[PDB]
């Protein structure tokens, strides 16, 4: 594609995990609001999908057209489920087509979290504090992360999220971070935080951490090794 | 994304900071394709200055452009100023007045940075550790981060810092990090490990913090053998 | 040289710090009677230099003061020109000029810094602590020394700096002392200091470090046998 750009937007893994409903997006920008703007989806094979549900009424230019989607179930997502988004308007010559495949994600890893506790120095300033989840260790890419607390997602102004980048050690390897702004208070108490990481590697997709003041360093060692000459049994 | 698209560069105070060299240089992705280019360099002042140089003709999109840098004066660049090119083209006048300077002013923030070492499972397992390095509570963006060893400055590939993001708490707050991989053998009674925070809201411009094996507390064990 | 100095001299490290901006003074004086007198500031590439200020005359001490200076950027200053200063008197139609220069070589060493905390002895009696920031095995010398607490830094009238002296064994190396006075409860409290040592060779410039009583806690046991 080279004239009029084309779109693509597939439902990431948190639609999948959270929404439940794979729909393949596509558009056009940059062009005329006239009629004759039809948007459909075909896999490459040539077989077609479910009807376009749930599409956009408005547009940013008031483009008169319908948005192709599909509710297709998460079985077209592994490896071998392409798509391709098919426009046609009558300024184009001919319609424009869009094919589109999975990345075939290779050198599965299960992902390796290591959480630990805000750092020392917050705890003086005794304003706010903050927690990480920072993941590493994993792949392919798109890995999903939230924090919860006793079964409360917590919403996204609560909490920020990164991208995975590269890891150092190999390029078949990434990392990502994911942080949650909270009151010092709270954080003393513990409240039952935990994360949420969900990852296509993982045998389930779902594993849960936490963390409290117990899990990172306690100073106090109140050992108490009880010789028991002599009892057999749980004395 | 209706034209005038400006690739991605590195803005990054490191780009004067590495080398300690100013760099000038503007230019806009996919050039109208022409002879030459009108370079104009002035100061917003009113007086003119020394034009870039050292034109690199070469580009993957084989369209005819130039590319080049210049070196000013500190004083006048950092007075404050979001110094901006005025290179124009020769088809027709268009001064380009990207802002390759930082954004100076808005707000000013010290950046908290605070050194965490690897959880023990990390360690415990065997293979690897990786320090990590929170930068939060800043204001202007363009944060920069840097690690040493004593005097020893690692390779980048070592370490990887991200691209500052803004915070959940306002979007005048920001955050960053900085992940360093090291072996476990060094963490334990290896050396020292240095985090340096550069940002234009720092009095020195520049901060440290170190990090070793003691980095934790001192543990107090009370062992009670408790015999027959 | 303070009296009777007819030269220029650059400011100091210290003062390049705190102003942010390297300039250049020159000072003629304690020969004639100078009033009205011109001074110009001829650079390597020639041209006069502007922003003249901080200048007056009848001075108590028998004289006329007319130092001149200059304000430029690093960009030049550390290029290692030879910037002068030119003065023509009425006695002395002559151009009286006086050229100043930069070493453009010499040995570099990282300044080996070491906090040493508070003496037993020091704080056992209930007094004000001292806290030493010692700053040895570097080269070239003047390196400035301020003291930070929290994150902030603390004037000379709360603590108190040496010059450098050369090393004892160590040819070429020189190194310098820095001290800060605290209450007794103010250290007790734990607190932040760290000595923060600007010095041109240095990999960034600027260093810091910090001891504070946590510093020196060593693992600690408390055994208990029962029998
Ligand atoms: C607060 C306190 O009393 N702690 C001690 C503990 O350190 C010791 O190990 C134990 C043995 O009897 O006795 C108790
Ligand atoms: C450091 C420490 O706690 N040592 C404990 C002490 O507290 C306790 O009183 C004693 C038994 O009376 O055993 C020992």
């Amino acid at each position: 594609d080279t004239a009029i750009r084309v779109f693509a937007i597939p439902p990431s893994f948190a639609s999948i995990f959270l929404t439940k409903s794979t729909k393949l997006t596509c558009l056009v920008t940059d062009l005329t609001t006239y009629d004759s703007v039809t948007i459909s989806w075909t896999r490459q094979n040539g077989e077609a999908v479910k009807t376009h549900t749930n599409i956009s009424e408005s547009h940013p230019n008031a483009t008169f057209s319908a948005v192709g989607e599909a509710s297709i179930c998460e079985d077209d997502w592994n490896s071998g489920e392409r798509f391709t988004c098919t426009v046609t308007h009558t300024d184009l010559p001919s319609p424009l087509k869009q094919t589109i495949s999975r990345p075939k994600g290779v050198a599965l890893h299960r992902p390796d979290v290591y959480l630990l506790p805000p750092a020392r120095e917050q705890l003086n300033l005794r304003e706010s504090a903050t927690i990480t989840c920072l993941v590493t260790g994993f792949s392919p890419a798109d890995v999903f992360v939230q924090w919860m607390q006793r079964g409360q997602p917590l919403s996204p102004e609560k909490y920020v999220t990164s991208a995975p980048m590269p890891e150092p050690q190999a390029p078949g390897r990434y990392f990502a971070h994911s942080i949650l702004t909270v009151s010092e208070e709270e954080w003393n108490t513990g409240e039952t935080y935990t994360c949420v990481v969900a990852h296509e590697a993982l045998p389930n997709r779902v594993t849960e951490r936490t963390v409290d003041k117990s899990t990172g360093k306690p100073t106090l060692y109140n050992v108490s090794l009880v010789m028991s000459d002599t009892a057999g049994t749980c004395y």
